[PDB]
């Protein structure tokens, strides 16, 4: 009930914030990643290289919000850490988020995505792309709470689902509201 | 040469390794590791330190494996998974657990070795987040460049790149040389006002 519109609404909000950081990005003549470095690199090694790295950024990433939102509940068990992260990165529910976002056959999507993640991060460590690193975690807190709400829809820890659901919530509210708000102050520079 | 750098390099890694977890275990917050835990089958503690420590070893190696290949455009991406694995495997971890004498060496399991030395990681940042224990902190950056260390130069000695084996080689080398420096000079720095 409360719960379920709740979420209706934040797909909506994470939608418009993503969307709205991305468009600036495109905006940046750094934005084509694939073909930086080109005295060292090229196209498809740039996205396998970004994409090499992206999948362990989103790999740490993950397990410290699994950790972060279930170590508070001693009823869950630790087959849940593993099944929520192994959930949370896979290509489907990568591509799902692909999907949400219209960034755009399966296992592409995840690829993508992954590249992307690992792009954006490098570019922030490389060149001053603050915006970009803010994408990228955006990117991950949305991947982690469509992850985990479907998750503990599916697989109900015991007694508290509606609180550690709610947890989440409440958490993905916050974060949003940062992102919304750190990306006004960006772009009222 | 390089080959007697490496040597030495192994003596100075294993003194200022042990050095920093022998302040460690000085720390109550040392108890918190559980690591009693890898020889239970209550092990939750355990385990969720090397949930996250597999996570963050693999992402601060793949850091590191970008950091000194993709200056040097004749090395394919094969050899960045290639060395990836070979860095963050069980088989190396074991070597690191061994070189350390961390615990046994027979009695205790190969996987386990593994097991343990991503927790002692996984549970040593945990430590810095949650407790402020920066000194836990300096431990698992100085355990994984190691790790690395000792995996890059196996590697490239075994899968030498075109034309900048012994380039790429002492770049690593030097790197890890001022990092055994930045270490042990950091460790000093702590025991005397911590
Ligand atoms: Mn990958
Ligand atoms: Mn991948």
């Amino acid at each position: 009930m409360s719960s379920t519109t709740l979420h209706n609404a934040m797909q909506y909000t994470a939608f418009d914030v993503l969307s709205s950081i991305l468009n600036l990005m495109k905006a940046d003549p750094l934005y084509d990643l694939l073909q930086l470095n080109q005295a060292y690199s090229s196209q498809d090694q740039e996205y396998e290289k970004n994409e090499f790295y992206g999948d362990s950024y989103l790999e740490e990433r993950a397990s410290s919000l699994v950790l972060k939102f279930l170590r508070k509940y001693e009823q869950i068990p630790f087959e849940m850490y593993s099944g929520l992260r192994i959930h949370t990165v896979k290509n489907q529910t990568l591509g799902e988020i692909f999907d949400l976002l219209h960034l755009g056959e399966k296992k592409k999507k995840g690829d993508l995505v992954e590249s992307l993640i690992g792009g954006c991060v490098l570019l922030s460590q490389r060149e001053n792309a603050t915006l970009f690193l803010l994408f990228a975690h955006a990117l991950i807190d949305y991947i982690f709470y469509h992850s985990s709400y479907i998750y503990f829809n599916a697989n109900p820890p015991k007694l508290v689902k509606e609180e550690i659901i709610t947890d989440i919530q409440n958490w993905f509210k916050d974060k949003l509201f940062y992102y919304r708000s750190s990306l006004e102050k960006y772009q009222t520079d």
